[PDB]
């Protein structure tokens, strides 16, 4: 054809809403950060959290680490013609602290305000010190100024015809279940891309999903496969994929559950470590991930791949709670003193209150959903008494954020540190303001343990914050605050029929994956190159 269309698949929907805000991460489209809204540097996190320089050419902290500046690439234009500038970035900034459901990081926390140096030149000031803060201001989408500035409320604005700064701002076609997103005309690396368009087809859960993607009908997915070697990869000599080490998947419990019964045994660490005992850990692997993954037997969460940084005391002294001992579980269930009492066979809470722990995951997220379904039969052979749900990932989340679930299983972000783990599960900071994420709303409160992360990055000391780690590692893991199953991978298919290029085992150049939220997905598509279709009529 005339233009190479490379079709992608970073998120599931029933039908495809036209928003093109980046700040509204709940309602907007996922291809807006990063192809839309370029960032002004990409941590390569796979690769030590190398900075890839994007928009911004350079930045400096100061040696107090209290500021930052970012330098500004020259030259670089917006998808209209106008000259991107430091004028753009205090904007977005100032935007984000003025209205805070635009933050969906915890950014407002850490910078306290901005500065135009000059029109290339932007200083950042800081609340506390914190050497990880430029990754922390990468995050946070820059939008044009001479745009936005004349919008009447941003954090409603739906920008259906936006203006941008990566390589894919044009919306070529646009139906409720299929878009094109085209080169950017003015595109600042337009010499470095070969792919000419970005092509978004409607798929609302894994089983539509997986009919397409056996049928070579994508090329860049990251989604859940069963069976991967028998269904999709032995469909075709162009069906390949990689799967990197990515995060701890764990079991959540509301501490704030507004049930009586159930607060009661939720709250309760005995309850807690029993729960946790009764999961056959490989056994969720080997089921319901066809093995896809590592046990994560740390009651802290960490999991196996942080083994620098693990205070192994600490790991063996809580690991026997976070292991399967089904006798052990009922054991410790009867010293508690939840005990049944009406002759169903199941615990009751030691006010003699019966219940059932409703257990939620995605509607869709398949892997998760068997995942659930074996933990409640694991459950039920120690006398706990629980059932699934799938809701819908929008009801999953907001069930999440208002408190009102009982128990939840998910999945977490992942770094090259247990920062971005422990930050993101455990601030209670996090579990508070209209952008916030799923990740800390298990409502349990630690003063000691927040005053431990956000002194994390304090000090240009290495011994200082392995103790810092320790110190976390051990708060988390004696409370047992949630019940840790796995370390899962970057599911990552790629179809080399179409185009070649691709990051893999043998070119592992960083994350792989398509969803939004992993801003390497831009580097990958500036290393992806057309094939020259096989003739026939
Ligand atoms: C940390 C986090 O929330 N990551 C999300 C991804 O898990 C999610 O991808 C979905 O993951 C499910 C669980 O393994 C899979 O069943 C599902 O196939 C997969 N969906 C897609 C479209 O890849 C993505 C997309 O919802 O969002 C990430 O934020
Ligand atoms: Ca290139
Ligand atoms: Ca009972
Ligand atoms: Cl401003
Ligand atoms: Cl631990
Ligand atoms: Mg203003
Ligand atoms: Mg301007
Ligand atoms: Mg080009
Ligand atoms: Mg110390």
């Amino acid at each position: 054809a005339e233009r190479s269309e490379l079709t992608i698949h970073p998120k599931e929907f029933t039908t495809f809403v036209r928003n093109f805000n980046p700040f509204l991460g709940a309602t907007n489209l996922h291809t807006t950060t990063d192809f839309i809204y370029e960032p002004l540097v990409v941590f390569n996190e796979m690769h030590g959290n190398t900075p890839v320089f994007r928009l911004a050419e350079n930045f400096q902290m100061s040696d107090d680490l209290m500021s930052v500046t970012f330098d500004i690439r020259k030259g670089v234009k917006w998808s209209d013609g106008e000259a991107f500038t430091a004028d753009d970035v205090v904007y977005s900034f100032n935007l984000v602290k003025e209205k805070p459901e635009l933050d969906q990081s915890g950014i407002n926390s850490w910078v306290t305000g901005v500065e135009k140096v000059n029109d290339y030149q932007v200083k950042f000031r800081l609340s506390e010190a914190n050497s990880n803060v430029p990754y922390e201001i990468a995050k946070v989408p820059v939008v044009p100024k001479h745009v936005w500035s004349k919008v009447k409320d941003p954090s409603t604005f739906t920008n259906e015809n936006p203006v941008g700064s990566g390589p894919f701002t044009v919306i070529d076609t646009f139906t409720p279940q299929l878009y094109i997103q085209c080169e950017n005309p003015n595109y600042w690396d337009a010499a470095n891309l070969d792919v000419d368009c970005l092509r978004v087809p409607q798929i609302a859960n894994n089983d539509q999903f997986l009919g397409k993607v056996v049928n070579g009908e994508m090329d860049w997915t990251s989604s859940f496969v069963p069976d991967i070697d028998r269904t999709y990869a032995a469909a075709s000599p162009k069906h390949h994929y990689w799967y990197p080490p990515a995060g701890t998947q764990a079991f959540v419990v509301n501490f704030k559950n507004p049930d009586a019964a159930k607060n009661e045994a939720l709250t309760n660490v005995d309850f807690r470590r029993a729960f946790s005992m009764a999961l056959d850990r490989q056994t969720i692997i080997d089921i319901a991930f066809y093995g896809g993954g590592t046990v994560n037997d740390f009651a802290s969460g960490l999991g196996y791949a942080f083994e620098a940084w693990s205070d192994e005391k600490t790991h063996d002294k809580f690991k026997a709670y976070n292991s399967y001992n089904a006798e052990g579980a009922k054991k410790l269930l009867a010293k508690a003193g939840f005990k049944d009492v009406n002759k169903d066979g199941f615990v009751d809470t030691p006010s003699g209150k019966s219940f059932e722990l409703l257990i939620q995951s995605p509607n869709g997220w398949t892997d998760f959903n068997n995942t659930v379904q074996l933990a409640v039969e694991q459950l039920a052979e120690v006398g706990i008494k629980a059932r699934a749900r799938t809701p819908d990932f929008s009801v999953y989340n907001q069930a999440m954020l208002e408190g009102t679930y009982d128990v939840a299983y998910t999945n977490y972000f992942h770094g090259a540190d247990p920062y971005t783990y422990w930050n993101s599960a455990y601030n209670s900071a996090l579990q508070s303001g209209d952008g916030m994420p799923r990740f800390a709303m298990h409502f349990y409160k630690n003063e000691k343990l927040d005053g431990l992360l956000n002194s994390f990055y304090k000090t240009a000391d290495k011994q200082e914050q392995l103790e810092i780690a320790h110190g976390i590692q051990q708060i988390i893991a004696q409370d047992q605050v949630t019940i840790p199953v796995l370390s899962g991978a970057y599911m990552y298919q790629y179809n080399t029929t179409r185009f070649t290029g691709w990051w893999n085992e043998e070119n592992p150049k960083g994350r792989p994956n398509i969803w939004a939220g992993i801003p390497e997905r831009l580097l990958h598509v500036l290393d992806l190159k057309p094939v020259k279709l096989e003739h026939h009529h």
